[PDB]
């Protein structure tokens, strides 16, 4: 419906080493400068009236250090979280704490973001296929009942709008095992801007870019 | 060191407005551009081309064409393969594929796989079909099926892994074309339309690789 024409947005977000680098800084002050682009990202989208944002950091510790105090914030501004992403064998603690930070958002009515942890395209595929085969050794499924309808409704995001717009920002042209499955039919924007220095503007050009091609 | 590149296609209608031309005349440039293509990338090493045009006549154009270029395909040691659902296409057309696929199945030069009727996810779907057969039987267990199996079972999986995907015409989709296979390819998307895609254009699609 917005103005653009686009519901959500994937972001690969790269660039941040080579920001802090540039700076004649360590890198941990570029992945800290990129955390705040994700905030400003993420109001952005907020308020230009997109559905949702997934978010994919090209490459633990800041994950799982930021959890409480951003779930907090993103809470506050009416967002809601999702973690995408093979999360079966992190620690029961962290299982725990992701579940509580995304049942407290839950119920919210803004911009649906979905943080990509341990995600990679093909392990999506894999596990909605994992899902598809119990059923057929269930015998409940014979396998020419197995089409690309039942195959997206077990792929991550399947009950979100289906990805739109797709942007990678650092310069590089890959998907690097992202989303595969979902970008079937998404623009793709490529931005050699590095993640911290991607602002407000840089967002309006690729929802422009998007507009104009759609 | 670009191994396998895949292209898609598309410009061909644009192009012959463009020029003042029909339809037609656009996609016989845009032939004399596949020709051209698919001689830039045996010449320059590259060991497989995947094309993909985008989009009962076309069918028998499709037989026809079959029956004239496969013979010199064949002298010239390309393995010709066509990726997609040709199931349901006309008996005929399909044992016209199956015959030049297998004439040229173990020719060691370029692989040329040709995009008819395929898709993306359908490719996925027919893998994870098989691999569903297998479970039925009692050969599998839902939980050994991984990365590694389900490569093993989409479309061109024997061949190097796709290294760069071009598309030309202006559009910056992947449009359903391939998608497992180009986890990890470089992406290059060009405005010039197909009919016009030369040599030049194609080593600035290796250099983006190469950069």
């Amino acid at each position: 419906l917005p103005a653009h024409g686009c519901r959500h947005v994937a972001i690969i977000m790269d660039g941040n080493g080579r920001w802090a680098k540039k700076q004649g800084k360590i890198r941990a002050f570029g992945h800290k400068a990129g955390a705040k682009s994700v905030r400003r990202a993420v109001s952005f989208a907020a308020n230009n009236g997109i559905e949702a944002l997934t978010l994919y950091a090209f490459s633990m510790e800041l994950f799982v250090w930021a959890l409480d105090s951003e779930v907090k914030s993103l809470h506050r501004h009416n967002v809601r979280l999702r973690i995408i992403g093979d999360t079966s064998r992190f620690n029961s603690r962290l299982q725990e704490r992701i579940r509580k930070s995304e049942a407290l958002t839950a119920g919210n009515t803004g911009l649906t973001l979905n943080i990509a942890a341990n995600y990679g395209g093909r392990w999506d595929i894999v596990q909605g296929v994992r899902q598809l085969a119990e059923k057929v050794q269930q015998g409940n499924l014979q396998p020419d009942q197995i089409d690309e309808e039942m195959l997206n409704q077990h792929v991550c995001m399947h009950e979100l709008a289906p990805v739109d717009l797709v942007i990678r920002t650092g310069g590089e042209h890959r998907i690097s095992n992202f989303l595969l499955w979902q970008i079937a039919y998404a623009e793709l924007y490529f931005t050699d801007v590095l993640w911290p220095d991607f602002d407000e503007q840089d967002f309006e050009g690729a929802l422009n870019a998007f507009a104009n091609r759609e």
